[PDB]
């Protein structure tokens, strides 16, 4: 019988040595990519701040915290923000920012915590509920459908909806999977939230099981600038996958998390979406108010 | 022809979702094991405090920080401490403690940083050097010997040596491998630093390649106290490996890192050691005062 | 740092012991599946015999031999047959049949050899060429496209073309992928060559990379008739992948292998085919007579 | 959760493509190595034939058939030989020899079959039992001890013993693990059965679990002659593992398979073994006669 013997179990750590896959090529380019989410768009800052001001929002939950980018902006702008994420490699970066800016009182008062959408209700005390829960940049699509029925999608989305105060707002988005599913090409860098300073090439694979689109996998080949001989760049690659959320399924899923007690509007890039307009958006943003 | 597709590359993270090996069975008992073995022994506290004080040490580098237990003791007793480690999954727990106690002025002053013994000089500013460097808990032995000659142990020990000020101390220990390599059994829980609440069994595997002990592997079977049926214990395993440093070679390796310019003593468990003494230590502590 | 020890290298065998993946769960249902699907259809026998006879074929190369079912039919009906395949695990079953029937003079004359389509010219002496080459059973589609351009299909088809004598035939088929790629469902057991006793379900996954169907994967759930409790069926899965050859491209690929010097016809199931005919084949059989 | 998607299950085959790991570097050198077992020693041929002649042996079972080397020699010498092995990669070579030599009547009458030592009794009809069962060249040591107690060793050895006719012979061997266990070096090419024409370097690893030697792993680096630039050789590597059978354990195990109803003699290289002679043998051969 063939035995394989690992030096240590997958998932364990040890004091003087880097964790399991922390310095592979894939993790190295990936770090350049997550650091390139820096340069937020004027449009983005303008839309989101205006939405939240117009509604009088003050406590806000960022449920896809990441490196802290969206959250750092709300802290700076005076909101009282709680930020959670299920990933520790990403939470490390937010945490580091809060420690650096500790002495600025608004950053001493920023709550970053671990939480999973599947167990949110128990990970995060709702309190009287928040004024706006945000889940933006196609964070949500990372979540696969393991069970084949979309039960896990329904559960994460209900819990997210459970953190909205009555009268409050959920702002959640997804990339345009309707376009991607029909050209087979997720085109690089047409991005409405941060301007990318890296050049990347994307290969898109779409897996369809029986007749249903089940996953979109993107291979990102990143030109890394200083890494050849006489100043030339190198190229390296990493991969990430997603659930291809179509606008109509998603609209059903999201209004179902509210039990139908919501108003619901869907924007196109930051502008309205009239189904059958010419302009094919890169991202659909849904803004739901709990009306009940 | 065969090919193997993965969702995402090994090493990358994403906002929705737990990181790659994080909620495996082995990472859950392992998390038990680092938590319910971080309650220090009075002997150790008194030993380590009296030594540092005895030599008039005030700035200390902990170069194998882990969850911070060693540094926390020292941060509390009013030393200026900087703690590094290479493992993010472990530093996570020291960082979190610093935050929760960020209101006590000593804890506001604790530096915790990423660094690796191999590049330690490029990662930590010694300046004129620290008063003591500590690498306790049998952490040096985590570093494998990947090129068959011990060039990586040499490099690491030299970079650790360099952080010590002239007249400063290096305190670095290792398990008694001499014994382990004769009995083939690293016995559980005879621990001099921390008091273990958890019941465990250990299987020890020793790998020998063209007659040199090259690695010792411990498989931990942790009894987990409420996981079974009628309050009965539930059980899980994890594994971790060590380089088996024998006292005589390690003694040579560590002198050679100060270029011979050092005074060296080896403690028995905390007691002094002489060959063939009746008492068999579980740990050899080496104390090296740097002459120049 | 992590390392992974194996007992023995991947690909090596040893006298004591079963070969590496041989008694897995998947190799056991798979063995069921190749056995209890090798009982040929009267339609096929009559179709294939009449064609060969009709053109006065006598030496035949089976270039996708497998367990030998196609060759055995022909060896019995008095043709001079040489059978090659690249898979040892499959050739094993043809070899064994040859031995058991080594006393019948036709079977003493059957050649069964290892060869690969890619190197086929270097592996099989055509001499002046064979009368017919056969590659039936949807075997050509096993060859993946690993360089993204179909250079390996081209090479393989050209080397198969070269074994055909001038005035000889190439008979090569493929499943109807056109249909599969629109319905997303390769339906079970509508098979024209062999009569299946076994009950199976098939999940079909289609992989598409920057808008080109690149692979179809079938997961077979085989109902195994006595494996459960009270004679109840026990169940196991295995998986196998295909390159989805569409009729029009395959038609171009196969002409191009004879340099255009060929006459080409495509049969519907065994019946002739015309576009938009009401009858939808499960298999397209291509018959190519080489002109020069 | 990370999915990994294979093209096909481990262990399945498919008509136009090589089986899973058949053309890796490891399998390529390994084939040069198994083909280098060619050049049987004069000493070997002389001893074995003389033993078997002196006992009047005629039906003989080779239970570690391999490529067929020992068996081909007994066929040629007139014995009535049945040869079994559990490995198909190796049985393929024997089988091919029998087909080549088919017309020589003694090779038409050679029975090669698949069998496992663990299920031997049911794989091979004993008949009235054989005159000599042979298991030579350290075939037996390939068999690991999965259960930790040597139950599997006891079972394979009992079944092997069950194929010996009363008055018949078992000739079975093992390398000198007592020497290997004490120098840590299985030295290359001191071989008493075939002269090796390949130059190989061996690295020996010994794994000890708790105090018991559990496995000896050999990395064979083979100088392959024509594989560099101007005629120079290349070097490639494969690995194989074994149970370190000590002479005294083995002597117990083997006489226990007979229930103690045996005579037992143990040879040194082909010559007698007096425990405490100077000459340290490379191989111990045991010859047991069933006396009962
Ligand atoms: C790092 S996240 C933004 C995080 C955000 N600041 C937050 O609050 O969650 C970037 C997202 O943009 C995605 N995206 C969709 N199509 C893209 C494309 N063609 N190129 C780059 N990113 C694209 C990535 O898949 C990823 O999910
Ligand atoms: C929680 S860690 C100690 C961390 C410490 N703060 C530092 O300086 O890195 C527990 C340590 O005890 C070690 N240990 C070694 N042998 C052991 C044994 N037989 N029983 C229990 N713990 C053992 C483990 O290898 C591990 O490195
Ligand atoms: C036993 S093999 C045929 C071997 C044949 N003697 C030859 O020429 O290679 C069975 C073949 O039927 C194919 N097949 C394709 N689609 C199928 C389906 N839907 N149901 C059953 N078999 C299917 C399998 O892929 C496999 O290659
Ligand atoms: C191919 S087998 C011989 C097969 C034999 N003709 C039969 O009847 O089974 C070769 C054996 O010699 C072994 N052996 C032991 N020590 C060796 C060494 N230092 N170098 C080479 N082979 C050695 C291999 O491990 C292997 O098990």
């Amino acid at each position: 019988v063939d035995s394989v013997y690992r030096t240590r179990s997958l998932g364990v750590a040890a004091e003087g040595i880097p964790d399991q896959y922390a310095d592979g090529e894939a993790a190295r380019v990936w770090q350049l990519y997550i650091g390139d989410t820096r340069s937020r768009t004027a449009e983005y800052k303008a839309w989101l701040l205006g939405l939240l001001r117009q509604h009088g929002c003050h406590r806000v939950l960022d449920v896809a915290c990441g490196t802290g980018v969206d959250s750092i902006m709300l802290v700076e702008e005076g909101f009282s923000v709680t930020s959670v994420d299920a990933s520790d490699k990403m939470l490390k970066y937010a945490l580091k920012e809060r420690w650096n800016r500790r002495k600025e009182p608004a950053f001493d008062k920023w709550v970053i915590e671990e939480a999973n959408w599947l167990t949110l209700d128990k990970d995060v005390p709702a309190g009287d509920g928040f004024d706006a829960v945000i889940c933006l940049g196609n964070s949500f699509a990372h979540l696969p459908d393991s069970k084949g029925d979309q039960s896990e999608h329904r559960l994460a989305l209900k819990n997210i909806a459970s953190m909205v105060r009555p009268g409050g707002l959920l702002v959640i988005d997804h990339r345009n999977y309707d376009y991607i599913l029909s050209t087979g090409c997720a085109p690089p860098g047409k991005n409405i939230y941060y301007k990318s300073d890296l050049t990347k090439d994307i290969t898109t694979s779409v897996l369809t099981v029986n007749n249903k689109a089940h996953m979109v996998t993107l291979d990102y080949t990143v030109q890394v600038p200083g890494a050849g001989r006489d100043g030339a760049p190198g190229f390296s690659k990493f991969r990430l996958s997603y659930y291809p959320h179509c606008l109509a399924s998603f609209t059903e899923l999201v209004q179902e998390a509210f039990g139908g007690r919501c108003q619901h509007s869907v924007l196109g890039d930051f502008k309205p979406y009239r189904p059958g307009q010419a302009y094919v958006p890169c991202y659909f943003i849904h803004v739901l108010k709990k009306t009940g």
